[PDB]
């Protein structure tokens, strides 16, 4: 509250933003970097340093570009990766079952400033279900949910070889504007709630799974307002929670974690206005 307001009458966003960007960690991504997985990746996006790499259980190449952010203290982790490619849908079901993720977060829209941002990974209607010849998947949408913000689905993820079956809820928002950021954090803070409501955030499940569109940040915004209010619950000072270390600590697992000084700004206002709502 404090610190916002010293920030926005200062005009400081950008210099704090440029500082985090200095002091973010570097770290390898050689498997990344790797020839057989140039078509792998999606332009424009970062690369998932090695250490927090999550590995497909395959064989051949375990390569998928999604990283595990692990907040200890807070006892919260998240897989983030890039939207899916038309030839990494498999792959990106494929983890979400080895995983054990109850909940795929995206904060994109499929098509924005008239560009496709990330394949259609997921059936669109009931009666025609997608298969996945690759990874020996099946995917079925059972039931949506489209509200003015943003639309829940329910899932139905199938292991065709040995036919189990688990339920996967995909929380979609529709709504982030094609510039900038939203005016109010009022519907990503409804959208996070829904998303925490419905356990898809909770330690009895593998990790959430988090994308957007590539080298734009969103994904980092919504991991990070998420864990800032988590710790201010925990916490015997909710006021010693700095968001800047937080973001700096999340950074260490996956880079690009908030992508503009906009972003910043916008992660603040949702942490602060969520905190008085909870
Ligand atoms: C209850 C329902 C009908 C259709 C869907 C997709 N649902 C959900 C299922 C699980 C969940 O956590 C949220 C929702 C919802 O739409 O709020
Ligand atoms: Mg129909």
């Amino acid at each position: 509250e404090k610190e916002f307001e010293q920030i926005d009458k200062s005009g400081s966003w950008a210099a704090i933003y440029q500082d985090i960007r200095h002091e973010a960690s570097d770290f390898p991504c050689r498997v990344a970097k790797l020839p057989k997985n140039k078509n792998r990746n999606r332009y424009r996006d970062v690369s998932p340093f090695d250490h927090s790499r999550i590995k497909l259980h395959q064989e051949d190449n375990d390569y998928i570009n999604a990283s595990l952010i692990k907040m200890e203290e807070a006892q919260r982790s998240y897989i983030l990766t890039q939207g899916p490619l038309p030839n990494t849908c498999g792959h990106f079901w494929e983890m979400v079952w080895e995983q054990k993720s109850r909940g795929v977060v995206m904060l994109n829209r499929v098509m924005e400033k008239g560009s496709l941002k990330c394949a259609q990974y997921w059936p669109q209607k009931e009666e025609k279900e997608m298969i996945f010849e690759d990874t020996n998947l099946k995917l079925t949408l059972i039931s949506e949910d489209i509200k003015s913000y943003y639309t829940v689905r329910q899932l139905e993820l199938e292991n065709l070889t040995t036919q189990e079956t688990r339920e996967i809820l995909h929380f979609h928002y529709t709504t982030w504007p094609d510039f900038g950021v939203p005016e109010s954090p009022a519907s990503f803070l409804n959208f996070l709630f829904k998303v925490r409501e419905s356990g898809s955030l909770s330690p009895e499940h593998g990790p959430v799974v988090v994308h957007c569109s590539a080298g734009i940040g969103r994904s980092g915004t919504f991991c990070l307002a998420d864990t800032c209010l988590l710790l201010m619950d925990k916490r015997k000072d909710p006021s010693s929670v700095d968001i800047k270390k937080v973001l700096l600590e999340m950074r260490k697992f996956r880079m690009g974690l908030i992508q503009t000084a906009d972003q910043l700004r916008f992660s603040y206002l949702a942490v602060i206005e969520g905190a008085k709502f909870i």
